[PDB]
């Protein structure tokens, strides 16, 4: 009976003195009952969920070869490209440009979502967590630019397309047809959109590329477990060992730790799994370290010794040129992504309003201006260096413990600013460390399943195929498109009968 | 015009004649308030529901190279054909094996189903038929024996596993310690295993070799949408041009008709999604036919001319050799295939009991006989050439029509008897027709997912990992092992300390 009531004294004086203020009447912490003491609960735990983009976005875009083309890769003994534009990693110039673009893209992704959430939360008291999503990295790099420049489209022009993409969605946001179309998408497809997100995100954290490294290529089955020790430095082809690697059996323990932490309702355990892996991977001398004795890894400690740095942006702000646009091979991709981005990112934003009970008559408060920030932050992000903001479907974590009113996004943006200053502590995380967070998000997104009306068949066939295709095709567009196409065909007779009585 | 009243005139006296005879006393027609007129509807409705797996079985178990090996290929300009050349296709003598094997397992499946279902009819008084159950076929095909000699062990020990599984499954119910061992698993793991199996059996129906051919390989990512018309002339690979495959659209149309026929509650409808595509891909002239102008086409075309034929089994007899049991990777497959069989029959039989009025305060009339005969069906259909047997969920179609006697199953078996007389008409089913029927199984088996307590976080992780890992590893044994290894660790560190404290 010593620290019980003593610690409770400041709780009562804090939430009461902050409610009866000008901020308390701007953000309306008097109606729609939710308190400051609960909004911290709703937003802090939200922040650690979205920690993987500080790494996986830069990891994705660095493989595409953002900058340092042949002029910088080939600088030692060969003027000609060492294959398709310096594919091999044992090339000087490359080894430090990759480290530079990782820093630059980490800065870019920490600075984009700062204003992505702050602006949207300061306009319509909306508690969500907009940030540059995974719906565009799997395409813009791999299909347009390819694996380290293995494509006919340059990266500078790719940023021009992604820039003009947001400008075009700025017009439709000002027209409001995007919102009126959000009530036209079928209920079942909209519900199945969220489960596919969790399944696809869970799948992307299991490869050697940016995950733990379970799956691997196979000659006849295309998929097999190849978490071996003796691995191909370039691909996932095993040289032998068959699941005797420590990279697995050091992220397994972190996954167990975070699962055990969420069992007993610990406040924040998502970062405990990250820390328990990063701390051991930071020790020099072991076989699971991120610091080999190679000069590529040696230069890391020469910078890792610095713990705090501001690191003003050097060589990714801009890189926009209307040079390759004169031909037709650029507008085909532009149109391919054009009527796909809205069809793959409008459903998720509208879904979160129904989960939080925002809609009262099929329309939630501040609907028209909600899409303005989504359409605008993509413009500033594209020129800065990141792809479009896809309005992450992740604030469901924040909606589960009293996140209803605004100012939730601005305080998450405050943490996003905080993560920037510790730039040596984000770019130095292993790619086998952030892996469990993805499958954690995926299992977290299993709660929407027990809401779909599975009793009927017309509402059950579309959902299964939509769930199946997106992870099994490694594409987000192919799921919603297939769900729409399957649902439309089954309702053909009803539409025909409805238009028959139109006569 | 007196036939309208004559309908009832005979519909009554055929009921008295069967009921007043010793046949009515054999099946107890007077008891349970059942007649003979309802038997035709109770049998045909169930037959049309299970009619789908009479050809999917053949197309699934026919891609294993069950009976011939590298020895009996054709001859080429070299001395002898090497290993990895015959098994990849594009050879006369290996395609002759595949034709003579597809012509044989169709008869084998029907013959095994006769023994599975007639015994139900004559020893259990429980109206549901049994054919080699769908769900255990894919495991044996694509994790045990592999695709055309893939994996590490062959077909001979694949059939040998079934004998030893049956010898033990008979002696887990003979002493009655079956349900005493079934509760070793928590409820979540089996619920996740069913949906994961439904997921895996659907993912296999979307590839180039087996399904339509949607997905494909990639150098950077693992899977991507190919749907290419000009495939690789020898292997399965894309060349150029996507989403314009003439074979792809026909399967989509067939799936659409199947899903449409499910609506309005048509009793047997998914066979329409097979016959409609087969009829289109039976006539020649176009490029989506199964009868090309290649010598394989003419040899196969002078087999569709005859409609009926008594195709005898001559190659796929019992090939039981225990020469490979002295190593490890066969016991894991035996254990997994024993495991998935326990939760299937037990989890379905009670669900069938609570419909129709058979259910009582536990241990209803058809308790003992059914488990023993179902276990014996696996060992009696083992040496024939097919996998284990399981009760079908879609058997409720005849049950929901008042079927309550054992005369239903024996009549159901008689319809399967006529299937082997129609052997040459069903071997010619294309490998782009099974696709929609293979995908459809997942929709039917995933409807139970709304039972896991997703609110609790301790079991949601295990259910999700079990769901995820099986289709993304191309195996069934891997996911259940991973789920057990995760579920065990979340409890022992918290329960062992309490048990030790209570013990001290």
């Amino acid at each position: 009976k010593t620290l019980c009531k003593s610690w409770s004294d400041m709780k009562k004086h804090l939430n009461d003195t902050v409610s009866k203020s000008f901020i308390g009447r701007f953000f309306k912490l008097e109606a729609r009952k939710t308190t400051f003491t609960t909004e911290l609960r709703a937003a802090t735990a939200t922040f650690l969920t979205m920690a993987y983009i500080i790494t996986v976005n830069a990891n994705i875009l660095a493989d595409s070869g953002a900058t340092c083309s042949i002029n910088d890769c080939s600088t030692v003994a060969s003027s000609s490209p060492p294959g398709p534009e310096c594919v091999l990693g044992s090339n000087p110039g490359y080894e430090q440009c990759i480290s530079r673009v990782k820093k630059d893209l980490v800065v870019a992704t920490s600075l984009s979502a700062m204003v992505g959430s702050l602006a949207m939360g300061l306009l319509a008291n909306l508690p969500f967590g907009l940030a540059p999503g995974m719906g565009a990295n799997a395409y813009i790099a791999y299909n347009v630019v390819g694996f380290r420049g293995s494509g006919s489209i340059s990266y500078h022009t790719a940023m021009a397309i992604v820039l003009l993409e947001g400008c075009a969605f700025l017009a439709v946001s000002a027209l409001g047809l995007r919102g009126k179309l959000a009530r036209l998408i079928p209920q079942t497809v909209r519900l199945a959109c969220a489960v596919g997100i969790g399944m696809f995100i869970a799948f992307v954290g299991l490869q050697m590329n940016q995950g733990i490294g379970l799956v691997g290529p196979d000659k006849s089955t295309l998929v097999t477990l190849t978490a071996c020790a003796e691995t191909d430095p370039v691909t996932g082809a095993c040289l032998g060992g068959k699941m005797k690697s420590p990279t697995f059996w050091l992220a397994v323990v972190g996954f167990l730790i975070t699962s055990f932490g969420l069992m007993k309702n610990v406040k924040g355990s998502m970062i405990y799994g990250i820390v328990f892996v990063t701390a051991i991977s930071w020790i020099r001398g072991t076989q699971v370290t991120i610091f080999p004795h190679t000069p590529l890894g040696d230069s890391n400690y020469n910078y890792f010794t610095k713990i705090v740095d501001f690191h003003k942006i050097q060589s990714t702000l801009g890189a926009i040129s209307f040079t390759e646009f004169r031909k037709s091979e650029v507008w085909v991709a532009f149109a391919t992504l054009f009527y796909v981005d809205l069809l793959g990112t409008t459903g998720v934003l509208y879904t979160m309003a129904e989960i939080g009970g925002f809609v009262e008559d099929g329309k939630f408060e501040g609907e028209y201006a909600a899409y303005l920030v989504d359409a605008g932050s993509s413009v500033v992000g594209s020129a800065l260096g990141v792809t479009t903001t896809a309005t992450f479907v992740e604030s469901s974590a924040g909606l589960k413990e009293g996140g209803k009113t605004g100012l939730t996004a601005v305080i998450v943006g405050l943490y996003f600013l905080a993560s920037m200053f510790f730039t040596p502590l984000v770019t130095n995380v292993p790619r086998w460390a952030v892996g469990p967070s993805l499958v954690m998000v995926g299992v977290m997104m299993m709660g929407v399943v027990k809401d779909i009306r599975w009793g009927e068949t017309k509402e059950a066939v579309t959902a299964f195929v939509t769930i199946l295709l997106m992870p099994l095709t490694y594409s987000i567009a192919n799921g919603i498109i297939a769900g729409i196409g399957i649902y439309l065909a089954l309702s053909m007779y009803d539409v025909v009968l409805g238009v028959a009585k139109w006569l």
